[PDB]
């Protein structure tokens, strides 16, 4: 039985409705649980879905030492991890990293039939207030930008104590949808909204570019047996089926 | 030496302009031969570049026998295949790619200022015609394409709206009310060189051009890794408006 660390985060894992308490795996549900289950019968294994302790993905500390489900796996404490864990540098000298199960990228949610194309006309202007969720990686993107559009959006987000900035995502779309406010954030985030908002919409195209990855242990065999099995859903229009499923609205 | 095998496609991989002969890896440049040269300052390894004979990226026969620079990479007569080479399938089967330098696909070319966000938008109105150059790698697409936003969009474009060429497209926009339908990476191209154009929405059919090694080089982690580095520290992006 494989030990799979995740996270809550919709819609790829999420809690169950039910009206009686629910235990094991059939707490769960959403993208990654059925990207799991077809994992495990491609691959043919059993497995225990663990919630990470911590909460959360996983970085470097001060001290240099890691924490969430990158350090779940470092210490082995879980053989996989099934969850949107981006595919970074910095983690990829830790642990390993299947194909991405998922291509993505920064991009703008903003209102319909505005004049305003790309990040290019949000910065040349003061008028429509643009920012992003504090301390998440799309703040740290512009944060270390040295493209000029980018250094003067970060200029623009940062000044006035930071007021253009919101605490999350859930915030920053009811900001969008009271005010006249554009959000910079995942592609993902942006299509999962603007399929449950028929007024909002994506703005301009993808302003960096990543994805999300089945994390293992370096030098774990599962590593290259995921990739394999994504390969393979990708090729049936599985994970194309599976996102359809759980990203539309209504 | 490492072998590596290309593929003259402006401006990834291109002749260099000479007064007189020129040898060795001299001959090229362009934006793969400066990432080449960035991968080796990275891993620290020596090159040879060579052009794939037959000029082909790679494609299968109805026997499932390989050409191309797939295929030099298969018969191990390359230990990396540095060029635009689309990520897909049928590649990923019998060699490996590294995580994608670049990401592209289908896009919109139009004026600025407009009401327009996405190519929903397009499809879903008349007025704006909107099409794209015959039997390019754009309109294959729309053709072979089993997406009814895209089978209605092409539906519009089979009733005049395609274009023989690129260049044709572009002076369409500017003088008409009309919206292109091309590579992002042509389009990039237009809008440093027309100010009134821009691009709408994001990417349609988007694909990814990878670094190709034989399946079990040892390589292959090396080059993701240095990949990462290389977008993460904004290498890529400087490297793309260095050669659009
Ligand atoms: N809701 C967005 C992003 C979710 C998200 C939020 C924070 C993350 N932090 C990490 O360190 C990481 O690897 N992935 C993360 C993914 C989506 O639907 O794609
Ligand atoms: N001119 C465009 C695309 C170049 C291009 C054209 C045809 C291709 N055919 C393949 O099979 C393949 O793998 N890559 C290819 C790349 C550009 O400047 O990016
Ligand atoms: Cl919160």
């Amino acid at each position: 039985t494989l030990i799979v660390t995740t996270i809550l985060e919709e819609p790829y894992v999420m809690y169950r409705k039910s009206d009686k308490p629910l235990y094991g795996n059939d707490r769960f549900e959403g993208y990654c649980l059925d990207l799991l289950k077809e994992l495990s019968n491609i691959l043919g294994f059993l497995y225990d879905v663990k919630l990470v302790p911590d909460g959360k993905y996983g970085a470097q500390n001060d001290k240099g030492e890691w924490n969430g489900m990158v350090k779940e796996l470092i210490d082995h404490r879980a053989d996989l991890a099934v969850a949107p864990l981006t595919i970074t540098y910095v983690r990829e000298k830790v642990i390993d990293f299947s194909k991405p199960f998922m291509t993505l990228g920064i991009s703008i949610l903003y209102r319909k039939g505005t004049p305003i194309d790309s990040a290019d006309d949000l910065a040349k202007q003061t008028k429509i207030e643009y920012g992003a969720v504090r301390d998440g990686s799309t703040m740290t993107f512009f944060k270390k930008s040295k493209i000029s559009t980018y250094e003067k959006m970060w200029a623009f987000m940062s000044s006035r104590q930071q007021s253009a900035l919101v605490k999350n995502s859930d915030e920053g779309i009811q900001r969008v949808l009271t005010t006249d406010y554009a959000l910079l954030m995942e592609s993902t985030s942006i299509e999962y909204v603007t399929q449950r908002n028929c007024n909002l919409t994506q703005i301009g195209g993808l302003i960096d570019s990543k994805g999300y990855g089945v994390g293992t242990p370096i030098g774990s065999p599962y590593r290259d047996k995921i990739t394999i099995a994504i390969l393979q859903l990708q090729e049936e229009g599985k994970l194309h089926m599976m996102k359809e499923k759980w990203w539309r609205g209504n």
